[PDB]
């Protein structure tokens, strides 16, 4: 993983929002948390191949802070609509 990535993920705030992993300016992965901090740092020892995957693959890291749950669930809905990004599934 990009060190730049891994510093991101270890000064995300315990905070609800969604999240999103790019390479060359195109969303790969979309996903939503109660609290950006704890989600994001399951990253830094992947419990799946595709986890594995999206953290090496990635070449940049944008995160998005929320309201509530309630935002959250509705923002990460859409983007993944819009998007369709290849690790979401369809
Ligand atoms: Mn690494
Ligand atoms: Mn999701
Ligand atoms: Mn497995
Ligand atoms: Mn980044
Ligand atoms: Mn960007």
């Amino acid at each position: 993983m990009k060190e730049k990535i891994r510093k991101k993920i270890l000064l995300a705030p315990e905070e609800p929002g969604v999240f999103i992993f790019k390479n060359k300016g195109v969303p790969i992965y979309i996903g939503k948390a109660k609290r950006l901090s704890n989600r994001l740092r399951s990253y830094l020892n992947p419990q799946t191949e595709k986890v594995f995957r999206i953290g090496e693959e990635a070449d940049e890291l944008e995160t998005i802070v929320v309201m509530n749950e309630r935002e959250a669930f509705i923002l990460e809905a859409n983007l993944i609509k819009k998007y369709r990004p290849k690790y979401n599934v369809r």
